[PDB]
């Protein structure tokens, strides 16, 4: 029932439920955490108010306070490997990391490694090859790239529109095929367009685009000046060593006063992903 | 208690009755303004909090000029203000906040040229004249022993904040009524705080500019952002909800709000903190 | 009895018991940033007795004038918002400085007041008047005894053998002999010569007084590390920076509590000081 | 149930339990004159955090030899006499002092007198490799294996500003990975950059190692107040001079807090990053 890698993954996976159910997403909110600093979201969207359209759409807790790296959302297949340093991680993980990445020579590597092992042979082998072809059948379920297409469409999504003061710039639409077109599903859920164009009207949801990608990566970066600040709920996630950080927190007293005004229509502030532009067919000429 | 100016009228929701500068129902807000009186959740996320005013617009979308006109500017009152449709009490109140002494004293005659004057509904009449006056005299800040914001000032440009340029806005804001302005302070949430060691973005981009025509809701640039919602055409559009059912999962997906707060002008704290936060004085910079 | 001179108009409850200080611990907490206590001494031998010392309780990252715990009395009118508090404790401060310029003039904005001719006067009467009365007590008139006395005796290393001292310890004699007197209780002097013997009880000062006033500075490298701990306005608020440490080694920390705990503070030390024959 | 090196064939309290001291505070007393302790610290943000250290009580003592804290390699032989312990436990110092050539002294008398029943071959040689494999426990590298993997610490601190501590800290690394170890529990650094945060514990450092052994202060002049051949049997006298209060004026200070009253091992510097 979980579609979950992770709940593939044999220690706990302490899936969120969600992965139990239709969506069909290819990771459990948990990992999202786990790598991507990220919460899945819906924005509806309605004109006759019958909430049709729900779309999809993801929310990051990046901190305002990252720097370089921290920037970074989802390396390029350039450098994924020092931004991660999977030896911090479970040969599984490994595995499935080198997978998405295509770093079959790795795969292959890992293989010959326990070939000659007899706890490979006398046990693991059905663990590893029933993952293997799982994890890879779950990606060609979709793939649509391959397989005829099969699942969603071409779509008419664009991430690539000209920042207007920007130069004529863009690039690495290259790098996006090159990601795995799960990764590619991932992100048509993750990031809503600026724009969309119905077959005879256009439509615009947001002021300005909140995301951009960098051949190095997806990057969560303001065009220009500071990056916003994030309050991080810090509600959610080793110092083996001894781990220290300061702080920039509130103090002060008057809270009291809200006792009445709590009862005003209240605002959520979390971060959304904007980028891009999208359109529907009048038809498929 | 009910404190709405059109508790006047000779009707308010109760959430009018809260003790809060709004001075209005949100009944009436909407019916003149379109807008809706709403607050702003700030947390550090010990769940220390801070909390502001929100108003999204309401125009619709497509209707231009005039239409995106909020509250117009005094020379251009009327040109909103269908006063003859308006009631005569309407009418002087909206002349009085505009210091509009001329029809102030036209009205003033036009109670002796209406003989049903006779009738001695005048005592009623100026009782609530005199009401609505009270309450523009507590906002005026220009008496001289009222309190003054000293600790803050808010400007309604980056730029202007920055260096105390001379921001045509902020003329021109200055130059309006001082009820207007506190009403205007009240209301608009910045883009930017600066703090009394820091600074804090809230977006990258700002809602919407406002120009010496009068308060607008008009966007920096490109399209309007969507806006929802006998002899006649209802002229609806709609859209194929195919019932592609999706809830198993996505029920419990946070929901991104669908609306168009404030995040114009921008807020300086730049001294040691004694907010005083408890008390509506007219607090002007 | 009420020792502190605050209670004339929320002290400590140290004010009211026996306090040898003249000032509650809130009150001495809220304004010069310390605390009061001791050290205890010996006789070669259990035989055990006791001296005074204060810490103070200034952050790291003070800086300036916030170095400060008691600056002069010039600065301290630009160290203090005066305005910021009760007329009462600007007079008591303006006569404590001896600021008497400033008390008059307190005054006269007083009777300016049209109901200062009224029970306010007895009032204010009163309480000046028994402030000077208990500042008096403190200030010599023909003071000879042990109690509440000294008598020019010196904290300048170099010059006490001597039986000398520079200006800068010269200079708190400038000051009323409140100041002087409550000084010498808190700091204990670092050197000491006994009537028989002198010896050195720290080697490391860890206070300073300029003109400007006593400076919690070290006196070398970067300042030392100092929690603000415990102790307002529903005015106010701010934020704050906060470092905190994590990786902790509970199970372990029970084994830790098996030995001696040495806690860490800033005892105030300096200089030198010369001791009478005692009975 | 935890164990003392001095177990081995008395025991102390301090010594049913360790943490790498593996001494009964017993034995640091009569051995060198000092006392473990630990040293809390915190932020007030729940954040209490500890430290290893130890204090002597040899203040106000004269002419060095009373009052050296620990001796040197090159002069432990002298400032101990070796004849002060019994059942080859001499074997055990020289082993700790890297006195290999003694150790082998020893062992040629321990061979003579085979003790052929009591096998006092085993009785010495069962402690020797315990204090062998605890030594390399303490292996000077600490190589992987051995658990208990250091951190960086520096002595010299002028030139651990350079992470290039200089003769006392090549001394130190000679001087055997056992008395290493126990420094790191004593002697809390002056200075730790932890993530470069190069913060300052107290005005000054008070004990300085020589190459001769460890000195309790560096000042010999400004000595500090210090509250506490036939022998088994001598007495000492003291007389003081201060007529005073019957130590009861004192009682209006009851209440109050109390400073602690000793001298903590502060010296040296350390850095711990990432
Ligand atoms: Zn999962
Ligand atoms: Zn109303
Ligand atoms: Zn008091
Ligand atoms: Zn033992």
């Amino acid at each position: 029932v979980n579609r979950c890698i992770f709940a593939s993954i044999v220690y706990k996976s302490p899936c969120s439920p969600d992965a139990y159910h239709d969506d069909g997403w290819f990771i459990c909110n948990n990992h999202l955490i786990k790598r991507f600093k990220m919460s899945k979201m819906v924005l509806p969207i309605f004109d006759e108010d019958d909430n049709q359209f729900k779309m999809t759409i993801a929310r990051h807790l990046v901190g305002n306070k990252e720097r370089g790296i921290k920037r970074i959302l989802i390396p390029s297949a350039t450098n994924y490997q020092d931004v991660f340093n999977l030896n911090s991680m479970m040969q599984a993980e490994q595995l499935i990391f080198h997978l998405i990445y295509n770093n079959e020579n790795a795969v292959n590597t890992i293989c010959d490694n326990l070939k000659y092992t007899e706890g490979f042979t006398s046990n693991t082998q059905r663990v590893i090859h029933s993952v293997y072809a799982t994890t890879k059948s779950i990606l060609d379920t979709t793939n649509p790239n391959t397989f005829c297409s099969r699942v969603s469409r071409d779509e008419l999504r664009f991430f690539d529109v000209t920042n207007a003061r920007a130069l004529r710039g863009g690039a690495g639409d290259q790098l996006f095929n090159n990601y795995s077109g799960f990764l590619q599903n991932l992100i048509r859920r993750a990031v809503a367009p600026e724009y969309l164009q119905i077959d005879t009207e256009e439509l615009r949801f947001r002021n300005c685009a909140t995301c951009i990608i960098d051949e190095t990566g997806l990057v969560a970066s303001v065009p220009d000046g500071p990056e916003l600040y994030n309050p991080i709920r810090s509600s959610d996630i080793q110092p083996n060593r001894l781990q220290i950080r300061n702080v920039l927190k509130f103090e002060g007293d008057t809270r009291e006063l809200d006792r009445t005004l709590s009862g005003y229509e209240e605002y959520p502030t979390y971060v959304p992903l904007f980028l891009g532009y999208q359109i529907i067919n009048s038809e498929n000429n």
